[PDB]
């Protein structure tokens, strides 16, 4: 099912503890990602964003781990491991992460991908619960704002 979830997706809500996310979640915006194969047979992520009044784009490469909806990504130097929580691939994706730089110095990362600009409130709901329900505070839920560039708003 992997093949269903290629093609445009937007970047709608953020969770995490990192020091990042902290130090930075004002300034997050929505974005635009096109997923197509990778060379290993996991996902290529193409992600187009605003950066500081900037149109930006990057590509992060999610190596399969193991076992289908399974990846690992190269970010902070260290590596992550993304899962797929639960997912409808015409609506949404919702992704875990979990990473550590070592011993007690793990973070966690929850990603909310939707098809459409639009989010419903019963799928913010839902990023809510599963982020409260990994040990992340409201203060560290963002459902990122719609940029006015650098998507086709």
């Amino acid at each position: 099912q992997q093949d269903k979830f290629l093609g445009r997706w937007y970047s709608a809500g953020l969770a995490s503890n990192s020091s990042w996310f902290r130090e930075k979640k004002a300034v997050l915006y929505m974005a635009k990602t096109v997923v197509a194969p990778s060379t290993e047979g996991g996902l290529n992520l193409t992600s187009t964003f605003l950066r500081k009044n900037q149109c930006e784009t990057k590509i992060m490469v999610l190596q399969p781990a193991g076992a289908p909806g399974h990846y690992t990504y190269s970010s902070s130097g260290s590596i992550h491991s993304v899962s797929v929580v639960e997912a409808n691939y015409d609506e949404y994706a919702l992704l875990f992460s979990r990473g550590t730089k070592g011993p007690g110095q793990d973070f966690r990362m929850a990603t909310l991908y939707s098809r459409t600009q639009t989010l419903k409130d019963e799928l913010k709901e839902k990023f809510t619960t599963f982020s409260k329900a990994q040990g992340l505070t409201e203060e560290d839920i963002v459902f990122l704002p719609q940029p006015d560039k650098c998507i086709q708003e």
